[PDB]
C-alpha cells in the first residue's frame, strides 16, 4: 500500500499552493509512494518528454514557473524506478492519479498539512492524503478547505 499525496491551492500559502490558486488549478499530484524509497542509480533517466506526459502535475519549483519537470524527475529517482522498474506504467498511473484529481475531491482526501487562516476561521488544506495521517498546521477544533470544500474533520468524502 501506496501513500497518494498532493497538493490543493491556497493563495496564502508561497510557492505552489498560491501559484495553482492564480491558475485556478484545485489538486496537483506530489507523489504516489510505496515504502521503499529508492537509493542508488535509477534503471532509467526520466525525459522532460515522458514527465510531461503526467498531465495536471505541476512542479512545486519556481525555478519552472511551476510547470515541468523537476518535482517530477524528483518523483521518479526517489519513488519511482525501483519500485516500477519501468518508466512506462510510472506515468500511466501517475497520469490517471492526477486525472482523478483534476475530476474533483477523490475517494479519500485527508489532510497533512493546514495553513489556519484567521479571517475565515478556517483550516485550510495545503496538502491532502488517501489515507488518515497526524496533521500539522491544523487549529484543533476549527472545520477545514480542501479548495474551497468544506469539511466538519480532516478528512473529505466530497
Ligand atoms: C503500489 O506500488 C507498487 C510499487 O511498489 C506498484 O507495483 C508495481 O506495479 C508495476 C505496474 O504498475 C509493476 O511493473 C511491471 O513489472 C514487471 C516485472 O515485475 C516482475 O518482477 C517484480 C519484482 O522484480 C515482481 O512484482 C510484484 O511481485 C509481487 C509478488 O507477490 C506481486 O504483487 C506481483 O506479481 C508484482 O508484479 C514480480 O515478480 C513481477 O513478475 C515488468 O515486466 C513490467 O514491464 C512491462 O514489460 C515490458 C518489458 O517486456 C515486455 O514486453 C511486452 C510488451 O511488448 C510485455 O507485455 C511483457 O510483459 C514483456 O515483459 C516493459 O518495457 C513495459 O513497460 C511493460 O509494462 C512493469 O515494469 C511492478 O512490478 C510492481 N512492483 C511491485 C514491487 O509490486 C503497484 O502497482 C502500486 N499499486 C497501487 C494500487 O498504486
Ligand atoms: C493521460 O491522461 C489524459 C487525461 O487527463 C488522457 O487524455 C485523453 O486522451 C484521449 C485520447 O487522446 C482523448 O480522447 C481524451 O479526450 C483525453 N482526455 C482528457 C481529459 O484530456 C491521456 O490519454 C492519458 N495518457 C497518457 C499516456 O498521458
Ligand atoms: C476548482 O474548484 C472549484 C470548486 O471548489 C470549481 O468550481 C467553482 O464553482 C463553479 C461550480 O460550482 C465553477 O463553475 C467555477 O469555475 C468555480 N468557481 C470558483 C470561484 O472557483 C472549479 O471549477 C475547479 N477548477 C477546475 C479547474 O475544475
Ligand atoms: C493573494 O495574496 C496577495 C499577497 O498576500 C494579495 O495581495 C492578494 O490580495 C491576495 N488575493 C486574494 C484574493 O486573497
Ligand atoms: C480513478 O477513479 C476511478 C473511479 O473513482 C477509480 O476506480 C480508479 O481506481 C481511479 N484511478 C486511479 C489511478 O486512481
Ligand atoms: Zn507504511
Ligand atoms: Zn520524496
Amino acid at each position: 500500500e501506496n501513500i497518494t499525496q498532493w497538493n490543493l491551492q491556497d493563495n496564502g500559502t508561497e510557492g505552489i499552493q498560491r501559484a495553482m490558486f492564480q491558475r485556478g488549478v484545485n489538486r496537483s499530484l506530489h507523489g504516489i509512494w510505496p515504502e521503499k524509497i529508492c537509493t542508488g542509480v535509477p534503471s532509467h533517466l526520466a525525459t522532460d518528454t515522458e514527465l510531461k506526459a503526467i498531465h495536471g502535475m505541476m512542479d512545486a519549483s519556481e525555478k519552472t514557473n511551476y510547470t515541468c519537470c523537476r518535482l517530477q524527475r524528483h518523483e521518479w529517482n526517489k519513488h519511482g524506478w525501483c519500485n516500477w522498474y519501468n518508466i512506462e506504467p510510472w506515468i500511466l498511473l501517475m497520469n490517471k492519479t492526477q486525472a482523478n484529481l483534476t475530476e474533483g475531491q477523490p475517494l479519500r482526501e485527508c489532510a497533512v498539512t493546514c495553513r489556519y487562516d484567521r479571517d475565515s476561521d478556517l483550516n485550510v488544506v495545503t496538502q491532502a492524503r488517501d489515507s488518515p495521517t497526524p496533521l500539522t498546521g491544523c487549529k484543533k477544533g476549527k472545520n477545514f478547505s480542501f479548495a474551497g470544500i468544506l469539511v466538519q474533520g480532516p478528512c473529505n468524502f466530497e
